[PDB]
Parts: C-alpha cells; sequence; structure tokens
C-alpha cells in the first residue's frame, strides 16, 4: 500500500506512516498576500544556473525528475533568506488534471495550473543525504505555471516524455538549460517548510516566486499523459499529483518586495 495520491493512499492517509505529515512547518501553505511582510533584511537573491548540467529524466511514479550532476560547485541559489550557498540537484513539478487546479502553494487561495520546484541542498552539509536531516538542509524555489502562451524553454522536457512514460522508465536529458524556466522578476515570499511529498521531511527553505510563467495549454496536456502505474500495468493518469494547503501554525511568510 504505496503512498500516492489516490483515495486511498493520497494526502489525508500519509501521516499514518508518516507522522511529521501534521508537524509543526509542513508544506505547502496558502500565501495571503496581505499577511506577508516586506523583510528589509531580506539579501538580493542569486540564481546562477549558467553551468547547470542536466543527466537524466525519470518517471519515479509521482512525477517526473530532471536531475542534475551535482558534484561540482555548479548551479546555485543564494542570497536572499538563504545563508550560505545551495546547490541544484533536480527539479520537478506538481500539475493537475484539469487547468483550474495544480499547483501546492495558493495565492489567497489561488490555484494555479501547475508548479514548479527546483531542489537545492545546502553545501555547508556535504551531499543532499546529510542534508536532508539538517532544518536548513533545502532550499526550494517554486515557480507557478498558468496556461496562455508556450514557454519554448520546456518544450524539450515537454518532448521526451513520451519516452519515460510509465513508472520507472528514465532517458538520457543532457544539456538542458533550467535558465528558460524562469519568470522574468525574482519577486518572491518564502517562509520555512518541507518537501511536499513522502518522508515529508521539514528541512526546506521555500522561496516561492511572486510571477508565474506561461506554459500552453498543449504543453501542460502532455504533462497529462503520463502514468502512474508502471509499464504493462492499468493505465492511471499521471494528474493531481499535488498536496493542498496545509497550516500555517506558527510561522510567518516574508515578501522580498514592498
Ligand atoms: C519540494 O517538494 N517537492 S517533493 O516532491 O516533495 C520533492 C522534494 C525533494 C526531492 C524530490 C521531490
Ligand atoms: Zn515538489
Amino acid at each position: 500500500h504505496h503512498w500516492g495520491y489516490g483515495k486511498h493512499n493520497g494526502p489525508e492517509h500519509w501521516h499514518k506512516d508518516f507522522p511529521i505529515a501534521k508537524g509543526e512547518r509542513q508544506s505547502p501553505v496558502d500565501i495571503d498576500t496581505h499577511t506577508a511582510k516586506y523583510d528589509p533584511s531580506l539579501k538580493p537573491l542569486s540564481v546562477s544556473y549558467d553551468q547547470a548540467t542536466s543527466l537524466r529524466i525519470l518517471n519515479n511514479g509521482h512525477a517526473f525528475n530532471v536531475e542534475f550532476d551535482d558534484s561540482q560547485d555548479k548551479a546555485v541559489l543564494k542570497g536572499g533568506p538563504l545563508d550560505g550557498t545551495y546547490r541544484l540537484i533536480q527539479f520537478h513539478f506538481h500539475w493537475g488534471s484539469l487547468d483550474g487546479q495544480g499547483s501546492e502553494h495558493t495565492v489567497d487561495k489561488k490555484k494555479y495550473a501547475a508548479e514548479l520546484h527546483l531542489v537545492h541542498w545546502n553545501t555547508k552539509y556535504g551531499d543532499f543525504g546529510k542534508a536532508v536531516q539538517q532544518p536548513d538542509g533545502l532550499a526550494v524555489l517554486g515557480i507557478f505555471l498558468k496556461v496562455g502562451s508556450a514557454k519554448p524553454g520546456l518544450q524539450k522536457v515537454v518532448d521526451v516524455l513520451d519516452s519515460i512514460k510509465t513508472k520507472g522508465k528514465s532517458a538520457d536529458f543532457t544539456n538542458f538549460d533550467p535558465r528558460g524556466l524562469l519568470p522574468e522578476s525574482l519577486d518572491y515570499w518564502t517562509y520555512p517548510g518541507s518537501l511536499t511529498t513522502p518522508p515529508l521531511l521539514e528541512c526546506v527553505t521555500w522561496i516561492v516566486l511572486k510571477e508565474p510563467i506561461s506554459v500552453s495549454s498543449e504543453q501542460v496536456l502532455k504533462f497529462r499523459k503520463l502514468n502512474f502505474n508502471g509499464e504493462g500495468e492499468p493505465e492511471e493518469l499521471m494528474v493531481d499529483n499535488w498536496r493542498p494547503a496545509q497550516p500555517l501554525k506558527n510561522r510567518q511568510i516574508k515578501a522580498s518586495f514592498k
């Protein structure tokens, strides 16, 4: 009875195997824009993906991961609310079955069609494994996706999805530049949270961009053709792989802008 997004193994069931699901700093959360406060102590955010080197794309049965070679000091996120340097390890998305839903974080209760998560680990911890055992081990840059004009830089990802339709399939995915997935503005909201999928570890400093990127209906429709199941198994479309907003509890969301 492996965790998932269905009626019998979805978000409402996760707490049984992962008690931290009802923790003190769980994600995602609704971002109440009027309650968020501009933070003057936030330093300029720095996204340096010029030397990013992708290796492979994988369908893990929950989403698809574009993995990067993080053995060297490349693709770094720093500044903003972060102390030190965080290295990019992979990115993935969460999306819906319809354009009206799909994002994990919400803005004033508004749900976007999807949400991109660029995952980075704190280099002071050596690697990802050790980093997820620390309260400041990860930094995730979240970017909302709305349906409208196509995002040229996303097409290469879209076109390779037909080769990793089912759970367990992977394909070489080199030379992909994640800079093509970033919106113009780096204005953001930040708060301490967790991974949004089991084990739901609370090691994430969230940096959610205010400006969404636009992707075409055709592009997101191809996301929805992926499968949760493995090859040779009954088809269950990979849609609505998002966790709903969780209690903000003892937290404050800070804004990088006025
Ligand atoms: C950031 O939340 N996205 S997640 O699906 O929980 C995830 C976190 C870290 C590595 C892979 C997936
Ligand atoms: Zn995610």
